[PDB]
């Protein structure tokens, strides 16, 4: 198991425009395209990304091409941030996944914002920050994808994705 199959299971993988979970217009492995209503807005900001036109479908070869970038972006957007990254530097292997993972699906801006559990992560309290982190709107929100997260930090094996 790899950071690039745990996302796929956690994302799926879909090749027209769709809606994620919070009403917002995706495409392929997680991608989010715009969090305007307009579907128009996101068929542009699709032939943007892609660079053709796509009038709202893509290939698998193009889907995982915007899958490969984002992970790469999310990997350097830790790794630039003052908050994230000596957490990230702190940690195995398994449990650098799974904060990539939520950087993946909420942003650094929304990461750095779970002050108390990147604290206890540092710290190495497993247990406590798998409490403190389901305390969020997050973990209301997509509760079996945060579980599944959340035990990858408390554990740091890949139990939950097997
Ligand atoms: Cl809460
Ligand atoms: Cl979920």
């Amino acid at each position: 198991m790899n950071i690039f199959e745990m996302l796929r299971i956690d994302e799926g993988l879909r090749l027209k425009i769709y809606k994620d979970t919070e009403g917002y217009y995706t495409i392929g492995i997680g991608h989010l395209l715009t969090k305007s209503p307009s579907l128009n807005a996101a068929k542009s900001e699709l032939d943007k990304a892609i660079g053709r036109n796509c009038n709202g479908v893509i290939t698998k070869d193009e889907a995982e091409k915007l899958f490969n970038q984002d992970v790469d972006a999310a990997v350097r957007g830790i790794l630039r941030n003052a908050k994230l990254k000596p957490v990230y530097d702190s940690l195995d292997a398994v449990r650098r996944c799974a904060l990539i993972n939520m950087v993946f699906q909420m942003g650094e801006t929304g990461v750095a914002g779970f002050t108390n559990s990147l604290r206890m992560l540092q710290q190495k309290r497993w247990d406590e920050a798998a409490v403190n982190g389901a305390k969020s709107r997050w973990y209301n929100q997509t509760p079996n994808r945060a579980k599944r997260v959340i035990t990858t930090f408390r554990t740091g094996t890949w139990d939950a994705y097997k």
